């Protein structure tokens, strides 16, 4: 370990909270399923932030209950069972709960016990906005009067801050939250703690692994061996009550510069062809790629937290579609050009880079002696921010699916082929 | 967690050995195989209590042992190795074991060593009757003079005990220890805790959960949302010496009453068809459920520990059938009808929701979490008398398989396919 | 546990050293890959001693590095990025190491950071020859100046030492140093710790585990029971400074006699057909068996340690061929008769009795608990000199593969159907 490296001492004291967060953050928004996912009376069990959650549509609308009956522990959302349009029941003794409230308003074959009405489940807030259901993953006792609105925990929005983040080589990048926004996109379960897979979407080193994606070379592009940061500056740090809390990189801006050679080796890059493009990330740990993969189309990457050492990887492409025929455009040149050269594929190779580092951290050694260098300005710096601005630190799971690895019910699940997940399997 | 659960400080106080007993209670008898899973010469290897087991028949009577070579531990069924009817040797290094008292008697190609009759391996006694081999799984010192009766481990019998038990809606239960009694039925291994596992049998409140099975239907049969029950002594408990421990449930009395309505979920049954039956458990977790699934029928259950977290699951509808006759029209019904619709189907809904439960349990979070009710009043006195009654303690594994859970083995057997078992796999 | 066992107290107390050792003794020679595994220009990842490594062929030398990139531990070998003939990159961010010296010389697109020249990574010394690439596995501060010659780390050599080891009844066993010696076999992946099936190699009285195996019958072969020490020095310990360290036993001389009864089982065996042949023992565990299958053909086997519960199991037959018609005599043989007789059906039998016995000593219970007799001389004499000898005691893998057992990547690989394994796949 040389004491040239970059985390030296000093600065690891300052992303301690971070390094305790294993389990995620808690008390943010999440996205919890595609709007496609959850039909009317349809209901589905997840996980996040080690919590297990269930969510059911009832007349369009859609709730969210920690998928746990309150009795014996068995999940909710196994056997959905529903006898009327404001409760949800659990399929082995009959509690039923208030999807509003949470409330326990009754046991069906023992309506009147005295346990009736004196407790609950933990409801959790949800907004539903262009395709997604976003949750509000809290702790108990987290007060509903604290819910921050889901804009906080989302991307930075432009035009809006098109003045504090300047972009005059490309046209604004939509928001999720933006009128007739179209989402196009996947999440699927990723193998490894959730900190390591957030880490590799903004770091300017990192670009080697994509030198022999299709795309690129399909796209006549020469790529730079990487990004370089020029000052100190290189990064803005945005931390306004009212607002996301994260960090915009100048990208495309003499701050970062492109890196042409390496005289050691010998290698020497004298093509310029390229993308415009500008990363930022903010928490609960989302990532927005500005500009990708052509003008007016925006990707949005988060890495959710299911247990401490498997999350959830939503990838999504977003564009503004105001009509009829835009929304064609849209689906057609992602079908046939985007999902299969970019979301596969380019991102494929970030997928599998991640998961090569899981080990190195997992027992904590990495988080201890990697060895970071000038480039790892990016990293750095969201673990301190993400460190003094997250809204809690999720505990271990207990007494649910997670709290323990090496179950043997786990062992037969896997036995039978069945990879660790995220949504519950029913029946 | 609500004050106004059944589950208090004081309860839970009063069943602390039952939470103590995840590996299960030992010094007690448990259905090791059936009759026609043991052939003359044929040897059987299998794990209760987390004790590793082996079964030999020779002549027509079989002997268990403890299925670890006292020399280099090695599983002495995975290669049946025995020279002579009075012995089984290993097949490492040949130490060859006494089958009546498991001395050690001699070693194949060093009959002179002074190790030779200085010790042994553990013997288990063995009770087979009508189509069941029973072992006594005891603790290396458990006494043989101390060894009870088979009758003192299996529920209580009829007519024997119909003054104390009157059933007037039923005839008689038979007992697997009566003559001419015959056995169908299967056992499998259950992923997760006997204790949980056993539980459910005899709850009255999650009849839910057979709400939907074909059975029921094609019986006509309006069941009841569940039971309560309306006095203190809705359950006798039986602690005599001379005879089993356990528990009867006063079914179909007024003691326990049949619930039709919920006002406020607004449902409610308005036809009273069904079976008539009862459950009883006794230690050391064994179901008896009376007139079920028909007349002069009974199913009996044994949810047997292999490790901490798997049993194995027995399932068996006993019926006497004096004639050569009675008994094809046993088998013919259990083929086509019980074993199709009963032990399939109706109790494959109770297989999947013990294993529900397991998660909130493993870990401990659910032996005190856990909010019960006034149904609970079962498992409840359950734990209570187990508690009281259990003639030891099981301690965990040490040096056998299931001893420690994420072995190379293991994860070999499993990327193979291979669930957790219970018969080892020979050769 | 009997008195009469020859493991007393004192006894286990002269090998501390090697219950210690499940991770493998550090510092000594193993053998890597075969010469096909590696090509020119291919890279391959491996993992020795909980070590990872890498190795790479340039020019015709083999390299080996270890198999992590200091910058965020990812391992260089799971997608091979080289851009010079004297270098291997990290496919992740481009940290580029010297194959001779493992240093720091750049960073693809950070040529300038002040960490460069600063670090590197561990080299290890690689001898290759006669088809075999042998890796002096050692802790990252073992001084180059004090690396040994390979032959220390390998069985003794004849006729160099025919004086002092005499065996009339048979030629010369070859080694792998010898000009013109041709090495065939095989390694594949063992589950279960190294030292567990290091021991039954030379141990001569599990004969028994062989007494149905094909070419014992095909040879018309009629074994004795086993093997019996006679005298004290029935087993020679060498530990000279230069040379090997390890024991030979004296088969084949009055030391050592054959068993041919067993009074108690009534056992006796008048057939005295056999084969002539001598086990030794060498650290790192290295076994030797002379004269075996037949003359001038020797057997050897290493029992690599990967983590501490798996082993690379190697498998060779070793037969000096001068001329190219000797070659192809050899190659001959070895495909239609011993690779299926006695690489495959003789030596199978040996696999599953290693792995039968892994689950007694993973916990530490064995190493206590064991009752071994007078045969087990031969294990006792081997840790005993092996604790005395050993150039360091490996330790737990940390920031690595294998240095957490379930974690999510691992139960995703179960899942998919592989078993853990040696060789790293890429992609
Ligand atoms: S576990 Fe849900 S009602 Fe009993
Ligand atoms: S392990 Fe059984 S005789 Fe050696
Ligand atoms: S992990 Fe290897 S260069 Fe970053
Ligand atoms: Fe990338
Ligand atoms: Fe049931
Ligand atoms: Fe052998």
């Amino acid at each position: 370990i040389s004491d040239a490296r970059a985390n030296n001492a000093k600065t690891q004291s300052q992303y301690q909270p971070y390094k305790d967060a294993a389990w995620g953050f808690i008390n943010h928004w999440y996205p919890a399923l595609f709007t496609h996912e959850l039909e009317e009376d349809q209901v589905q069990g997840i996980q996040i932030c080690g919590v297990p959650i269930v969510l059911r549509r009832v007349n369009g609308k859609v709730f969210a209950l920690k998928d746990q009956c309150l009795h014996r522990g068995v999940r909710l959302s196994e056997k959905p069972t529903c006898f009327t349009k404001s409760t949800i029941s659990c399929w082995y003794h009959g509690f039923t709960f208030d999807l509003e409230t949470g409330k326990l308003v009754t046991i069906v074959a023992n309506p009147e016990d005295k346990l009736i009405g004196t407790t609950g489940v933990t409801t959790y807030p949800v907004h539903e906005v262009n395709g997604m259901i976003f949750v509000f993953v809290r702790e108990d006792d987290f007060p509903d009067e604290d819910v921050p609105p889901l804009a906080h925990d989302l991307p930075f929005r432009f035009p809006e801050r098109s003045e504090q983040f300047p972009h005059p080589l490309w046209p604004s990048s939509p928001s999720v939250l933006d009128d007739n926004a179209v989402v196009h996109g996947m999440h699927r379960t990723g193998f490894g703690n959730w900190r390591i897979a957030c880490e590799n979407g903004f770091d300017n080193a990192h670009i080697l692994v994509h030198k022999d994606n299709t795309i690129v070379h399909a796209m006549d592009w020469v790529l730079p061996l990487g990004l370089l940061p020029t000052s100190d500056d290189c990064i803005a740090v945005v931390e306004d009550d009212d607002g996301p809390k994260g960090m915009m990189q100048w990208l495309f801006t003499d701050k970062w510069a492109p890196v042409l050679e390496n005289q050691e080796l010998g290698l020497k890059v004298e093509g310029l062809k390229g993308r415009h493009y500008r990363t930022s990330v903010v928490l609960p740990g989302v990532l927005m790629v500005e500009n990708w993969p052509e003008e007016h189309v925006v990707q949005y990457e988060w890495y959710v937290p299911i247990t401490d050492d498997t999350h959830e990887y939503w990838e999504i492409l977003v564009r503004v579609c105001p009509t009829d025929e835009d929304r064609k455009k849209f689906q057609y040149r992602y079908d046939h050009m985007y999902k299969p050269l970019c979301l596969h594929g380019f991102n494929d190779s970030d997928l599998y880079a991640r998961e090569a580092m899981q080990n190195f951290y997992y027992d904590g050694t990495g988080w201890d002696d990697e060895q970071l260098v000038a480039t790892d300005i990016s990293p750095i710096t969201w673990r301190k921010l993400a460190s003094r601005w997250n809204r809690g630190i999720a505990k271990p799971g207990r007494g649910v699916a997670g709290a323990v690895k090496d179950t043997s019910l786990i062992f037969k699940q896997t036995a039978d082929g069945k990879r660790p997940g995220y949504k519950v399997e029913q029946i």
